[PDB]
């Protein structure tokens, strides 16, 4: 759970505001980091960054940047040039339902903004600053779907699947040296955006039960970095993937993941 | 009156590693019986069974079968000699895609097993036990399947037709004695991979509410059985199901499934 002088005084927070970003917060802020947190709600992170600076005793940048938007990566590089860097992890994520030709382009271009290419722009930048100096770490998050593929929702699977390769290739090329990276990859997760899906009753509450809390899948995540490359957050999530790996074709997969909206 | 108490102190899940089966050996444990658990994956039924025995303090006991291969039933009845047995539920199902021609008589075979043989030879058996006590419950699980059938799947519908007919046949045999048969029917149900892709909706909400996790599923069997014979689970799927069956020929609901493959 140490981080500060292994890698580095500072660590950043892509998609910082809430959830499994809030989560990645306190636990660098745990191991003795510095935060600089980036997100859209500027207020709520200001109200997030005082939380930290009063629990946790280290010192708070607050960034407003919308990674969905080009220049995103540029506007964090700039905030944190000349800060002793030791952290990244890329956390925020965008999906749009809808079949393929049913989702407008502009909104497709905002996903390959979110999950490609401020991703990749931010991820090379920081890894150009760690390798050089020859330590740092980074934890890139995936999503199960990035595995399975994600019908009726496409770009969504196929952005977090490049994250996840690409987070695989990078953790590969850094054991042996002094950047630690892995890629965590997540199913349900209980942060605000699952919370929209749930119905208030018991239909809601059944899965409430069966999900991870943001906080385990970080904490995971920290233990296995650097001895892991590629995690899958939850033993269940874990066995899941086996399963279906092991013992299914690719096209059984896709299907069931169609299974809300055909059969 | 728990169901320990009410039906006898071993319930048998047969399929139990994840899913349904999984939440029938959770549910059953909070109602105070002690649960075998039976399936291919040995490790993660152990690691299953402590969780269950930490949480709800019952005894736990782990089968490995493959109710695919001949013998596998023969292996749990081994396994459960000299216990008091009080449920059993049949879970496991394997289907495999292909039109009929497409698929190898060897995987027919193995789905005839799973669906079939190895289903009757579990239900024959604790059904003897359970109905010469005159003590006992069993709860089979359906599929939505079971009633459309599955053009490019054909056994998958077909096998739990077969489970779904059977068990209401002996639902309506059972009334009046001391067992208490059920055969519930499922649609889409919602397993780690497939929570994974909810839209976030409100479209996420519209999924959820036709789509049930395996907790509500088991529930709902449990809140019935003893009551009903034959129930669909959740309020959706029965008014879907009550729509095709109402207002269209069986045909068109035939063809409605027939019409993602070409
Ligand atoms: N929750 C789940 O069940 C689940 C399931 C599978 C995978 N995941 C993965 O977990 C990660 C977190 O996703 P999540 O949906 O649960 O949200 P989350 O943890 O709340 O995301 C953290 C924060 O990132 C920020 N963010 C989102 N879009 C952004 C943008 N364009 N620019 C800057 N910041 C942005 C958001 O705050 P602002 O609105 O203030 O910017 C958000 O609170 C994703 O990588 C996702 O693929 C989650
Ligand atoms: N829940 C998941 O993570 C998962 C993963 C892959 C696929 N699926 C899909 O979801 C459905 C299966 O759901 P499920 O696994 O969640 O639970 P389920 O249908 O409630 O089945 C309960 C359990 O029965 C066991 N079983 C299946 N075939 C068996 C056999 N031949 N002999 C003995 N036990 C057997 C399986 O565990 P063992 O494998 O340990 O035998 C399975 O977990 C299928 O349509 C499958 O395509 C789900």
């Amino acid at each position: 759970m140490n981080l500060r002088e292994k890698y580095g005084e500072w660590g950043l927070i892509l998609g910082a505001t809430e959830g499994v970003g809030k989560a990645f917060c306190e636990k660098i802020a745990a191991g003795g980091m510095n935060v600089v947190m980036v997100g859209r709600r500027e207020e709520k992170l200001n109200v997030l960054a005082g939380e930290i600076r009063e629990t946790y005793g280290v010192e708070t940048k607050v960034v407003r940047a919308d990674f969905s938007q080009p220049g995103a990566a540029e506007t964090v590089f700039a905030a944190t040039e000349g800060l002793d860097m030791g952290f990244m992890s890329y956390v925020a994520c965008l999906h749009s339902f809808g079949k393929i030709q049913d989702t407008p382009w502009e909104k497709h271009e905002a996903m390959i903004n979110v999950n490609v290419v401020t991703f990749l722009k931010c991820f090379h930048h920081y890894m150009r600053i760690f390798a050089a100096q020859d330590r740092g770490a980074v934890i890139n998050v995936s999503s199960m779907t990035g595995i399975s593929s994600s019908p009726w929702n496409g770009q969504y699977g196929a952005g977090k699947a490049f994250i996840l390769k690409m987070t695989e290739a990078v953790a590969c090329e850094c054991e042996g040296t002094g950047v630690d990276v892995e890629v965590i990859t997540l199913g349900t997760t209980l942060t605000p955006s699952l919370l929209s899906n749930l119905p208030g009753g018991p239909q809601g509450e059944a899965v409430m039960k069966i999900a991870l809390t943001p906080e385990e899948c970080v904490d995971e995540a920290f233990e296995k970095l650097g001895k892991e490359l590629s995690v899958i957050a939850g033993q269940r999530n874990k066995d899941s993937v086996h399963d279906w790996k092991a013992n299914h074709t690719e096209d059984e997969y896709i299907r069931y993941m169609g299974s809300f909206y055909r059969d």
